[PDB]
């Protein structure tokens, strides 16, 4: 059945961008924090949280980081740090109605890195508690492997290839990576896939 009933009222698509360098910078710090709120049944985008984040440990973006993500220095200067952005997220969750125990939602990321490595690692570095809704998610690569029966090699690019979808926007932009995740989800639901939590 196309677009079957799903287990969640809403899906929260997330894809961080972080400071980086060649070889990798340490520690990494989140510099882009997007969330797309998807209708649980249709996968349509109904609301968007999007904030750039000011890094503190390594405050100046490297040339590699700007080339990779497209994020320039003026986009993070004057921004709130991660602690404040997380409070903005909580307020946004509240306004969207996602803090109701009877409203079911879950984050969806491309891989496990965002919520298994990046966010809890930086919160630990900062002595910040991770909000409980960040502790369960769906790895799209894993969901795709169940839906299509195959393991994609390179994330969004290869999942778009397998589904004959055109890439949306700019690769390695957090918000655009989110739009592609949402578009892949829409197709998987069209093909009859019911999404399930994959985090452990
Ligand atoms: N090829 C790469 N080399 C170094 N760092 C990367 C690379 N790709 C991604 N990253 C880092 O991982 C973050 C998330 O990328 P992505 O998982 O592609 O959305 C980026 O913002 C960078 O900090
Ligand atoms: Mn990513
Ligand atoms: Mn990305």
């Amino acid at each position: 059945m196309s677009f079957p009933p799903q287990r969640y009222h809403y899906f929260l698509v997330l894809d961080f961008e972080a400071t980086c360098d060649k070889p990798q910078i340490h520690p990494q710090e989140i510099i882009e924090f997007p969330i797309l709120k998807l209708n649980g049944r249709t996968m349509e985008i109904e609301s968007t949280f999007h904030m750039y984040v000011q890094p503190v440990v390594h405050p100046q973006l490297t040339p590699f980081c700007t080339e990779l993500t497209g994020i320039i220095q003026a986009m993070v200067d004057g921004q709130p740090s991660l602690q404040q952005v997380l409070e903005r997220v909580d307020e946004w969750m509240a306004k969207e109605g996602l803090l109701d125990p009877n409203v079911k939602s879950i984050f969806v990321t491309c891989g496990d890195w965002d919520l298994k490595v990046m966010l809890p690692g930086q919160c630990q570095y900062l002595g910040l508690p991770v909000a409980d809704y960040f502790k369960q998610w769906i790895n799209l690569k894993k969901a795709y492997s169940f839906a299509m029966g195959c393991w994609p090699k390179n994330g969004l690019l290869d999942m778009n290839k397998g589904l004959s979808l055109q890439h949306i926007g700019r690769p390695h932009s957090g918000i655009d990576d989110c739009k592609n995740i949402a578009n892949i989800m829409k197709t998987l639901a069209y093909r009859g896939f019911i999404f399930k939590q994959t985090s452990k």
